[PDB]
């Protein structure tokens, strides 16, 4: 089977995602930020998922946070929406662009003039056969019930945040 | 010293850098793609390079390829051409995002129809000071350069991008 992927994590102006931010995105208190993860990929039983979202003061995703916004699937912060997801198809190449969606309303737990939002992208099976990977599991499965995915199968993306200080 | 930084890599239609791509960029033989790769960060001292960036039919950066069009941040590719950046600032968080701007001219030496184009990016200083990085060089600096050790990492771990890339074919 045909694992080659590629992920883009973006943050959009609203929650229609159709316009993305340029060119950084600005948050306070109580708006919402709009993220759009997805994977390209040219196999139909292979799927994503967003395992652990996070914010932090700090570029480097591997330092730790507090301001946890999904984690094990799982959403952890209680604001976060998803939104339906989105299959953009490549017929000639058989590609496709597999897009979720998610919003969650800011809080103020930290106080410095740029964040950082940080999110693990992990590959799955759809289907129990060939492709050697977990199978893919639904957000909302995720949180009622932890395998290991190899460097090439996942990958961190960062996104800054700008905000005013108060 | 804020060494704090995010990067970006996104794929355009012309040398205007106006329209951002189709999630899966199509390519063709002497046919152009343009890059624009971009930091953002909130020091005015920290730059960076395109390090190295090649195609491959393999969206895993690690298996290499004999298509590598930037090397050691010099164009290894005679197609490699480079625009003039551009750097926005915004003085209320006191960041700026910085973009490097080129292209080059698809050839087609892969026999598949899903290609993948891997970009390494890293930090530099643009003032011998506080940073520990090494300082920034210009593409064509680093092609005359006979200074083997002006580029180095103390990474061990390192930046890199994909973008799908579809090869018409027909
Ligand atoms: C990521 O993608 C690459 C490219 O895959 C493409 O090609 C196939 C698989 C199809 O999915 C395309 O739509 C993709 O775009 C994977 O590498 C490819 O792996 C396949 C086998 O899984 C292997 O298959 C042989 O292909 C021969 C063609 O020769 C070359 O093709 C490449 C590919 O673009 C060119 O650049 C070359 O110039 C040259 O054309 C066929 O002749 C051959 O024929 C069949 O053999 C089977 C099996 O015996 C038999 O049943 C049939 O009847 C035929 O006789 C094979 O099918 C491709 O050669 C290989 N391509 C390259 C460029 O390496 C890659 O898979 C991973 O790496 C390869 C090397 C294997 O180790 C895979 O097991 C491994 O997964 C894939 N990566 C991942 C992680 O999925
Ligand atoms: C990445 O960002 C953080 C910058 O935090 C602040 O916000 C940004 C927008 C910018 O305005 C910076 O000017 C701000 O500092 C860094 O974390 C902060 O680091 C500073 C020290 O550089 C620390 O503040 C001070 O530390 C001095 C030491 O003289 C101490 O006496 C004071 O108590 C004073 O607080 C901040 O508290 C710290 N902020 C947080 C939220 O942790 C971060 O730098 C890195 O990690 C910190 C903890 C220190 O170890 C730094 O040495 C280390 O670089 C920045 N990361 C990088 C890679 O630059």
């Amino acid at each position: 089977p045909n694992s080659n992927a590629t992920f883009n994590m973006e943050l959009y102006n609203t929650d229609l995602f159709l316009v993305p931010s340029p060119g950084v995105f600005s948050v306070a208190e109580n708006e919402h930020v709009y993220v759009e993860v997805s994977v390209t990929k040219a196999d139909q039983d292979l799927g994503f998922a967003i395992q652990t979202c996070f914010l932090s003061p700090y570029s480097n995703p591997d330092r730790m946070s507090d301001y946890t916004i999904i984690e094990n699937i799982c959403p952890k912060d209680d604001s976060v929406k998803f939104y339906s997801s989105k299959r953009v198809h490549f017929p000639i190449p058989h590609a496709e662009v597999d897009k979720k969606r998610f919003s969650f309303l800011f809080k103020s737990v930290f106080n410095t003039s740029l964040l950082f939002l940080h999110c693990e992208l992990t590959l799955c099976s759809r289907k129990k056969g060939s492709l050697k990977l977990p199978r893919c599991v639904t957000p909302d499965d995720a949180c009622t019930s932890m395998i290991w995915t190899m460097m090439q199968n996942k990958k961190t993306f960062t996104k800054p945040l700008a905000v005013v200080l108060q």
